């Protein structure tokens, strides 16, 4: 009924950063998301789980290789696991 | 073993622009991708729905909307519908 899912999500770069907040490693959270921002706007969630960046999985890797994967383009591609309701009718 | 996926890409502008042709909306298809182009190779397949361009949802924008919206950017974010295949082996 209430479990967890993996969906992915794009962030375009603005001039204020992605706009989110990022912590841990092995794995990493997103510990905050900025009002406005560009995460925000792509779908980003407080306390989702980022799988994959760019394709690379990271499940594994530590916080910093994590930031530098993020950081190396204009835009970047997730793979995020986050709370999801399965509901019956 | 087929289905359907949810999925994003990002494409960047050939020298022939984005290499797809969209039609109708609500939601908005890919009615087919030229050969070699560049929506090809960034996995764009004919019959995929556009649901989201640039962090925007436009399964509820009008055929005018969702081109400006593509054709705003040198490359473009899709968060697109499609069918898939798929085998364990």
């Amino acid at each position: 009924m209430t479990g967890l899912v993996q969906r992915c999500v794009i962030i375009q770069k603005d001039q204020h950063g992605f706009g989110f907040t990022v912590s841990g490693d092995r794995i990493v959270l997103v510990q905050s998301v900025r009002p406005g921002g560009a995460a925000m706007k792509a779908g980003v969630k407080e306390g989702d789980r980022i799988i994959k960046v760019n394709g690379t999985m990271v499940t594994n890797s530590s916080h910093l290789e994590v930031v530098k994967l993020i950081k190396s383009g204009a835009y970047v591609a997730l793979t995020l696991l986050g709370s999801s309701t399965s509901t019956t009718l």
